[PDB]
């Protein structure tokens, strides 16, 4: 059945432009395995097409066969509930928790490369890494699935690579997309970069960009910044 993807273009107007959740459905499709084609859009510069199959507007969206759907949520929720085992892979996360954590980060960091006021910058900064701390501990945490300390330099201390386990969740492929626009716009405005004691954290992102899933779905590192450009 027909799967057509929508998503926001970038600067040149056909490229893949920033937004982490056309990367979240992106992400979706590929990690399902189900057959998709993905299609860019200029916001300025509508197709006939586009205009006729969501007038609301709204991008990300999707074409399942000619029925449109819109609300990234509701369209990565419908895709899990629709493409099914045997066929496709379950996707979602097994521990609830998967689910929130790290689940604050990007608010935390839109609020800090916004900001422009000196005097409030370090409430904001310490915030972010506070949000980044938490996420790291969920990350070094170990999961029901683990509940076993191999190593005794390492006890207590979660070997896992993703959220949830070893492999790519739905709740990665949120994650991942947010996660990184926060390490390219943070690093490119301010010098500000994830602590290297956040090992979970690094591990995390070693491991995701070694996923062709995640590495493929990335705008260009110069789209993410460019796009932040005005705020920072």
């Amino acid at each position: 059945p027909q799967v057509e993807l929508f998503v926001k273009a970038g600067s040149d107007g056909a490229k893949i432009g920033n937004c982490p959740f056309s990367q979240r459905l992106f992400m979706v499709l590929w990690l399902k395995g189900v057959t998709f084609n993905v299609t860019t859009v200029d916001t300025k510069r509508r197709t006939e097409t586009v205009q006729k199959l969501c007038p609301g507007g709204q991008l990300p969206f999707l074409l399942y066969g000619t029925e449109v759907a819109t609300d990234t949520n509701k369209i990565e929720e419908f895709l899990e509930a629709v493409l099914c085992p045997p066929r496709y892979p379950k996707l979602a996360a097994l521990n609830p928790e998967s689910n929130t954590a790290g689940l604050d980060i990007f608010a935390k960091f839109s609020a800090y490369i916004k900001n422009s006021n000196p005097a409030l910058n370090d409430n904001l900064e310490k915030g972010l890494l506070k949000a980044l701390k938490v996420l790291d501990n969920y990350l070094t945490s170990p999961l029901p699935e683990e509940v076993d300390e191999t190593s005794a330099e390492d006890e207590g201390v979660s070997q896992r690579k993703f959220l949830d386990g070893n492999e790519l969740t739905l709740a990665d492929c949120n994650l991942l997309p947010k996660l990184h626009i926060v390490q390219v716009v943070c690093k490119k405005y301010r010098g500000f970069t994830i602590p290297e004691a956040f090992r979970g954290v690094h591990r995390y992102l070693s491991n995701a960009y070694a996923r062709e899933e995640f590495a493929s779905t990335c705008p260009d590192d110069e789209e993410i910044e460019l796009a932040y450009e005005q705020v920072a």
